[PDB]
């Protein structure tokens, strides 16, 4: 029932994501010089360095907020892909499965801890 435990758990999961080869296209903001129409398709760019920085700055109140930003990385990849068979989009689907597999217990533990706090 540790209300704060999610933060270190998210730091560790981000470290695992950074060591994954599938995260390479998502580690830094999408290069607007290489994809000049990116902002015509994507309203809110997101990447894993921005997520890690937001977490380290103490600018996430809960793992749900972190999860919303990570999911935005994947939805942006899906929205920008010209094909569901593209390399970057295919990497995003594997990385998303890995993320969802690991974030589930973090969210469950946090919500359980908060319910215990308000019992
Ligand atoms: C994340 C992310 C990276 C890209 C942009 N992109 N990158 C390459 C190498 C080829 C096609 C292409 O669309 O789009 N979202």
């Amino acid at each position: 029932y540790d209300i704060q435990a999610w933060k270190k758990q998210c730091e560790e999961l981000l470290n695992l994501i950074f060591q994954c080869e599938d995260s390479e296209p998502f580690r830094q903001p999408v290069d607007l010089l290489e994809y000049p129409d990116y902002r015509d398709i994507i309203d809110t760019p997101m990447d894993f360095a921005t997520v890690r920085e937001t977490l380290e700055a103490g600018n996430y109140e809960s793992p749900m907020e972190l999860c919303k930003d990570v999911r935005l990385i994947f939805s942006n990849s899906k929205a920008y892909t010209p094909s569901k068979r593209s390399r970057i989009y295919s990497m995003s689907l594997r990385l998303s499965a890995f993320f969802e597999e690991h974030i589930s217990s973090v969210l469950s533990d946090y919500k359980s801890a908060l319910r215990f706090h308000k019992r």
